[PDB]
């Protein structure tokens, strides 16, 4: 209660890091903040935006998911999963933005911001929805930077976690869009380690992770804990080294924290 924010405090004293936090528990719209409206930079997690401002095209012009791109051998990045699978082949935007979404592939990521227009449009999309916070500045890899005080590609825990409501739980995309989003986040493969692994076993999760310099470990959710109200959480972490891991962990004890009880 009150004795949730002593142990966020005393689990980012501990971790020699920055911690960025905020949960909505939809069931009273009550909030958990922790540095809610710092910026952190979002890397990966800045997928789910992106993907979204696909999704949100889908509906208006028809079959636009079908819709191919080629992937050349030039076309490959630092991390390509999938991508590197069909070299001199295409690629429907469909599977690109489940490529880029539950594998966090580089190679997808930059096709759809090609297919966009570039990281500005990500950017109109987010301001379209409410949120003047978010901001996609740069493309994979360059947005993975996460210099300390640089304001590119970053975003805060609070709005994030109300943008991710307002695409999976509210009105911001319309309803086959809002379920295709929802069934890609609860398919993604790299949250193992994160906020899943803060949470009981048979609680039902959909998360996009993010990893980039200075050891910065993102992940955000929805989680539905059985039959109660969801809950929508942002864990965003960093750190002063440039070269530093990656802590998951410290992701997966601040979700355990805050759905304690929930």
């Amino acid at each position: 209660v009150q004795q949730v924010q002593k142990k966020l405090a005393a689990l980012e004293k501990q971790s020699g890091g920055r911690l960025g936090v905020a949960l909505i528990n939809t069931a009273d719209n009550s909030q958990v903040l922790y540095r809610a409206d710092e910026r952190f930079a979002m890397c990966s997690t800045s997928k789910v935006m992106t993907a979204a401002a696909v999704l949100k095209q889908s509906e208006t012009h028809d079959g636009i998911l079908q819709q191919k791109m080629t992937i050349k051998k030039a076309d490959l990045t630092n991390w390509n999963p999938v991508t590197e699978k069909y070299v001199g082949n295409t690629m429907t935007l469909a599977e690109l933005s489940a490529a880029t979404l539950q594998y966090s592939d580089n190679t997808a990521m930059n096709k759809l911001l090609a297919h966009l227009g570039g990281p500005g449009n990500v950017t109109a999309f987010a301001r379209s929805i409410g949120d003047t916070t978010f901001r996609l500045d740069r493309k994979e890899p360059e947005l993975n930077t996460a210099i300390p005080g640089d304001e590119r590609d970053t975003t805060s825990p609070l709005a994030m976690a109300k943008s991710l409501r307002k695409l999976t739980l509210g009105d911001a995309l319309a309803g086959p869009q809002r379920a295709q989003l929802v069934d890609w986040l609860k398919g993604n493969t790299t949250g193992g380690q994160s906020i899943r692994a803060g949470l009981p076993a048979h609680w039902v999760v959909g998360d996009k992770t993010g990893a980039g310099d200075y050891g910065t470990t993102n992940d955000i959710a929805v989680i539905w804990p059985e039959d109660r109200a969801p809950l929508v959480l942002v864990t965003y972490f960093t750190q002063p080294q440039q070269d530093a891991k990656w802590r998951k962990d410290v992701l997966a004890a601040a979700a355990k924290i805050v759905t304690e009880g929930k």
